[PDB]
Order: C-alpha cells, then sequence, then structure tokens
C-alpha cells in the first residue's frame, strides 16, 4: 500500500482524527478499529502517538476510500509505526469486521489483538 504524507490537524479520539491531506482538512476514520472505561484512554493513546509524531502518514486500502459519513478510512502511521495496530497491540480497540474490501492489515492486527488478549491487557482485563 502507498503511504502519503499528512499533518495532523486536531484528535479526536481512539480511532479518529482530522488531517491535513492533500491540502485539505479531513477527517479520517483508522480501518480495522472498533472502540468499544477504555474510551477515553483509547483517545489519549492515539492524540499522543499522532501529536508528538514528527511525520505522519495515511495509507488508503484496496477497497472503498471513504464511508457514508464522508470520512477517510485508511492505516494512519505516526513516526513510521502504524497507530491502527499499536491501538490494538496494546488493547485499547478490538479488530472491527472488514468492511468493503479493505481488509489488507486484518491478520496482521488480529495477531496484535490475540496478544493482547493473552496479556489480558487493557480492555481484555
Amino acid at each position: 500500500l502507498h503511504k502519503e504524507p499528512a499533518t495532523l490537524i486536531k484528535a479526536i479520539d481512539g480511532n479518529t482524527v482530522k488531517l491535513m491531506y492533500k491540502g485539505q482538512p479531513m477527517v479520517f476514520r483508522l480501518l480495522l478499529v472498533d472502540i468499544p472505561k477504555y474510551g477515553p484512554e483509547a483517545a489519549a493513546f492515539t492524540k499522543k502517538m499522532v501529536e508528538n509524531a514528527k511525520k505522519i502518514e495515511v495509507a488508503f486500502d484496496k477497497g472503498q476510500r471513504t464511508d457514508k459519513y464522508g470520512r477517510g478510512l485508511a492505516y494512519i502511521y505516526a513516526d513510521g509505526k502504524m497507530v491502527n495496530e499499536a491501538l490494538v497491540r496494546q488493547g485499547l480497540a478490538k479488530v472491527a469486521y472488514v468492511y468493503k474490501g479493505n481488509n489488507t492489515h486484518e491478520q496482521h492486527l488480529r495477531k496484535a489483538e490475540a496478544q493482547a488478549k493473552k496479556e489480558k491487557l487493557n480492555i481484555w482485563s
């Protein structure tokens, strides 16, 4: 998948952020990440990862690129590290059902989730 540059504009929550993409603002929903008392923790985690980053990148998958609410559906990277995966591995989010063919990192995410589950981390306490 192609990683494209972006600039953080504003953190919203665990799996949602506003970014400057291709010369304009756009809300992005992190692909394959679902947020089920960890809502604030997830929000804080993502916020910190993207604000302290010296580089943000977005990578669209092979399926539909935006949901019905107009948000871009992608894998977000902070300093080369995928936020989507970090959240799941930290047990702050579960892996969501694949949406419109966007499943490139599903397996990689299910593994991270399994490990988080094995570790009884946060949501898996």
